Protein backbone atom coordinates (compact mmCIF):
# COMPACT_ATOMS: atom_id res chain seq x y z
CA UNK A 1 0.00 0.00 0.00
CA UNK A 2 1.06 3.48 0.52
CA UNK A 3 2.08 5.81 3.65
CA UNK A 4 -0.07 8.97 4.37
CA UNK A 5 2.72 11.22 6.33
CA UNK A 6 6.55 10.56 6.97
CA UNK A 7 7.27 7.64 8.97
CA UNK A 8 10.29 6.33 10.34
CA UNK A 9 11.98 3.63 7.63
CA UNK A 10 12.10 0.97 10.51
CA UNK A 11 8.49 0.97 11.26
CA UNK A 12 7.96 0.18 7.42
CA UNK A 13 10.78 -2.02 6.94
CA UNK A 14 10.86 -4.60 10.37
CA UNK A 15 13.88 -6.48 8.94
CA UNK A 16 16.99 -4.53 10.68
CA UNK A 17 19.14 -5.72 7.67
CA UNK A 18 16.77 -4.44 5.12
CA UNK A 19 15.85 -1.52 6.96
CA UNK A 20 19.17 -0.62 6.02
CA UNK A 21 18.87 -1.11 2.48
CA UNK A 22 16.20 0.97 2.52
CA UNK A 23 18.66 3.51 4.02
CA UNK A 24 21.31 3.63 2.41
CA UNK A 25 19.61 3.50 -1.15
CA UNK A 26 17.75 6.59 -0.50
CA UNK A 27 20.93 8.07 1.23
CA UNK A 28 19.13 8.55 4.46
CA UNK A 29 21.34 9.12 7.45
CA UNK A 30 19.82 6.49 9.78
CA UNK A 31 17.12 3.64 9.69
CA UNK A 32 15.22 6.39 12.16
CA UNK A 33 14.87 8.87 9.52
CA UNK A 34 11.61 9.51 8.52
CA UNK A 35 10.70 8.91 4.65
CA UNK A 36 8.03 9.56 2.57
CA UNK A 37 5.50 7.84 -0.57
CA UNK A 38 7.27 9.86 -2.45
CA UNK A 39 10.74 8.78 -1.61
CA UNK A 40 9.60 5.64 -1.65
CA UNK A 41 8.19 5.48 -5.15
CA UNK A 42 11.24 6.98 -6.52
CA UNK A 43 13.28 3.47 -5.52
CA UNK A 44 13.13 0.93 -9.02
CA UNK A 45 16.17 -0.58 -8.06
CA UNK A 46 17.48 -2.82 -4.70
CA UNK A 47 20.83 -4.13 -4.45
CA UNK A 48 21.17 -6.28 -1.28
CA UNK A 49 23.17 -9.46 -2.03
CA UNK A 50 24.21 -11.01 0.78
CA UNK A 51 23.15 -8.58 3.53
CA UNK A 52 21.66 -10.95 6.16
CA UNK A 53 18.28 -10.30 5.05
CA UNK A 54 15.51 -12.63 6.52
CA UNK A 55 12.06 -10.45 5.36
CA UNK A 56 11.48 -8.02 2.75
CA UNK A 57 8.11 -6.96 4.55
CA UNK A 58 7.61 -3.33 3.81
CA UNK A 59 8.73 -3.87 0.13
CA UNK A 60 4.90 -3.59 -0.59
CA UNK A 61 5.43 0.28 -0.29
CA UNK A 62 7.58 0.41 -3.10
CA UNK A 63 5.62 0.30 -6.48
CA UNK A 64 8.36 1.01 -9.35
CA UNK A 65 10.75 -1.19 -8.18
CA UNK A 66 12.08 -2.86 -11.64
CA UNK A 67 15.31 -4.50 -10.27
CA UNK A 68 15.27 -6.43 -6.86
CA UNK A 69 18.86 -8.21 -6.30
CA UNK A 70 18.22 -10.48 -2.98
CA UNK A 71 21.13 -12.97 -3.93
CA UNK A 72 22.10 -14.91 -0.49
CA UNK A 73 19.66 -14.27 2.02
CA UNK A 74 18.05 -15.81 4.77
CA UNK A 75 14.61 -15.42 2.60
CA UNK A 76 11.55 -17.82 2.98
CA UNK A 77 8.34 -16.25 2.34
CA UNK A 78 8.49 -13.24 -0.98
CA UNK A 79 4.53 -12.72 -0.36
CA UNK A 80 5.54 -9.37 -0.04
CA UNK A 81 6.59 -9.17 -3.59
CA UNK A 82 2.74 -10.20 -4.68
CA UNK A 83 1.58 -6.89 -6.06
CA UNK A 84 4.92 -5.70 -7.49
CA UNK A 85 3.71 -5.34 -11.00
CA UNK A 86 6.69 -3.63 -12.10
CA UNK A 87 9.31 -6.21 -11.17
CA UNK A 88 11.76 -7.06 -14.89
CA UNK A 89 14.40 -8.55 -12.93
CA UNK A 90 14.45 -10.74 -10.01
CA UNK A 91 17.31 -12.31 -8.67
CA UNK A 92 16.51 -14.70 -5.15
CA UNK A 93 19.23 -17.42 -5.51
CA UNK A 94 20.84 -18.66 -2.09
CA UNK A 95 18.15 -18.13 -0.46
CA UNK A 96 15.03 -20.67 1.41
CA UNK A 97 11.96 -19.98 -1.13
CA UNK A 98 9.65 -22.52 -2.09
CA UNK A 99 6.76 -20.97 -2.24
CA UNK A 100 6.47 -19.40 -5.81
CA UNK A 101 2.82 -18.76 -5.30
CA UNK A 102 3.40 -14.99 -4.96
CA UNK A 103 4.98 -14.83 -8.66
CA UNK A 104 2.45 -15.39 -10.15
CA UNK A 105 0.53 -11.68 -10.83
CA UNK A 106 4.55 -10.31 -12.03
CA UNK A 107 3.43 -10.61 -15.59
CA UNK A 108 6.36 -8.02 -16.47
CA UNK A 109 9.20 -9.81 -14.67
CA UNK A 110 11.83 -11.17 -17.84
CA UNK A 111 14.64 -12.84 -15.89
CA UNK A 112 14.25 -14.84 -12.88
CA UNK A 113 16.74 -16.51 -10.14
CA UNK A 114 15.95 -19.03 -8.08
CA UNK A 115 18.86 -20.80 -7.41
CA UNK A 116 20.48 -22.58 -4.51
CA UNK A 117 16.72 -22.23 -2.53
CA UNK A 118 16.13 -26.64 -2.53
CA UNK A 119 13.09 -25.91 -4.89
CA UNK A 120 12.16 -28.82 -6.23
CA UNK A 121 8.68 -28.47 -7.88
CA UNK A 122 8.62 -25.48 -10.09
CA UNK A 123 4.65 -25.43 -11.25
CA UNK A 124 3.91 -22.32 -10.25
CA UNK A 125 6.05 -20.74 -12.80
CA UNK A 126 3.22 -21.69 -15.50
CA UNK A 127 2.07 -18.02 -14.79
CA UNK A 128 5.45 -16.32 -15.79
CA UNK A 129 4.81 -17.03 -19.94
CA UNK A 130 6.70 -14.06 -20.59
CA UNK A 131 9.72 -15.19 -18.95
CA UNK A 132 13.49 -14.56 -21.10
CA UNK A 133 16.01 -16.04 -18.54
CA UNK A 134 15.26 -18.70 -16.09
CA UNK A 135 17.89 -19.68 -13.42
CA UNK A 136 17.30 -22.64 -11.16
CA UNK A 137 20.61 -24.82 -11.31
CA UNK A 138 21.86 -25.83 -7.72
CA UNK A 139 18.04 -27.19 -6.97
CA UNK A 140 16.26 -30.21 -6.20
CA UNK A 141 14.48 -30.54 -9.73
CA UNK A 142 13.15 -33.42 -11.48
CA UNK A 143 10.02 -32.59 -13.47
CA UNK A 144 10.37 -29.80 -15.77
CA UNK A 145 7.31 -30.17 -17.45
CA UNK A 146 5.74 -26.56 -16.93
CA UNK A 147 8.55 -25.04 -19.07
CA UNK A 148 7.35 -26.15 -22.17
CA UNK A 149 4.52 -23.28 -21.06
CA UNK A 150 7.52 -20.90 -21.44
CA UNK A 151 8.08 -20.36 -24.85
CA UNK A 152 9.83 -16.83 -24.88
CA UNK A 153 12.83 -18.29 -22.86
CA UNK A 154 16.01 -17.73 -24.09
CA UNK A 155 18.58 -18.32 -21.63
CA UNK A 156 17.80 -21.41 -19.19
CA UNK A 157 19.76 -22.72 -16.58
CA UNK A 158 19.15 -26.03 -15.07
CA UNK A 159 22.14 -27.30 -14.33
CA UNK A 160 23.18 -29.64 -10.65
CA UNK A 161 19.96 -30.90 -10.60
CA UNK A 162 17.85 -34.53 -11.09
CA UNK A 163 16.03 -33.99 -14.13
CA UNK A 164 15.99 -37.31 -16.68
CA UNK A 165 13.54 -36.08 -19.44
CA UNK A 166 13.93 -32.34 -21.53
CA UNK A 167 11.15 -33.33 -23.68
CA UNK A 168 9.63 -30.38 -22.40
CA UNK A 169 12.03 -28.22 -23.67
CA UNK A 170 11.77 -29.57 -27.49
CA UNK A 171 9.51 -26.54 -28.48
CA UNK A 172 11.18 -23.79 -26.93
CA UNK A 173 12.58 -22.57 -30.13
CA UNK A 174 13.94 -19.58 -28.50
CA UNK A 175 16.50 -20.90 -26.64
CA UNK A 176 20.14 -19.69 -26.92
CA UNK A 177 21.67 -20.71 -23.90
CA UNK A 178 20.83 -24.29 -22.03
CA UNK A 179 22.86 -24.99 -19.40
CA UNK A 180 22.28 -29.37 -18.24
CA UNK A 181 24.80 -30.47 -16.97
CA UNK A 182 25.29 -32.58 -13.71
CA UNK A 183 21.72 -34.24 -14.56
CA UNK A 184 20.57 -37.71 -15.46
CA UNK A 185 20.56 -36.92 -19.11
CA UNK A 186 20.46 -39.77 -21.57
CA UNK A 187 17.63 -38.52 -24.59
CA UNK A 188 18.79 -35.89 -26.57
CA UNK A 189 15.93 -35.91 -29.08
CA UNK A 190 14.38 -33.14 -27.35
CA UNK A 191 17.16 -30.93 -29.08
CA UNK A 192 16.46 -32.10 -32.45
CA UNK A 193 14.17 -28.91 -33.54
CA UNK A 194 16.50 -26.23 -31.82
CA UNK A 195 17.97 -24.44 -34.18
CA UNK A 196 19.37 -20.94 -32.09
CA UNK A 197 21.35 -22.67 -29.42
CA UNK A 198 24.60 -20.94 -28.56
CA UNK A 199 25.88 -21.97 -25.51
CA UNK A 200 24.64 -25.35 -24.41
CA UNK A 201 26.32 -27.69 -21.77
CA UNK A 202 25.92 -31.12 -21.35
CA UNK A 203 28.42 -32.35 -19.75
CA UNK A 204 28.71 -34.48 -16.08
CA UNK A 205 25.59 -36.60 -16.57
CA UNK A 206 24.86 -39.44 -13.84
CA UNK A 207 22.92 -42.24 -15.23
Amino acid sequence: ETITVSTPIKQIFPDAAFAETIKANLKKKSVTDAVTQNELNSIDQIIANNSDIKSVQGIQYLPNVTKLFLNGNKLTDIKPLTNLKNLGWLFLDENKIKDLSSLKDLKKLKSLSLEHNGISDINGLVHLPQLESLYLGNNKITDITVLSRLTKLDTLSLEDNQISDIVPLAGLTKLQNLYLSKNHISDLRALAGLKNLDVLELFSQEC
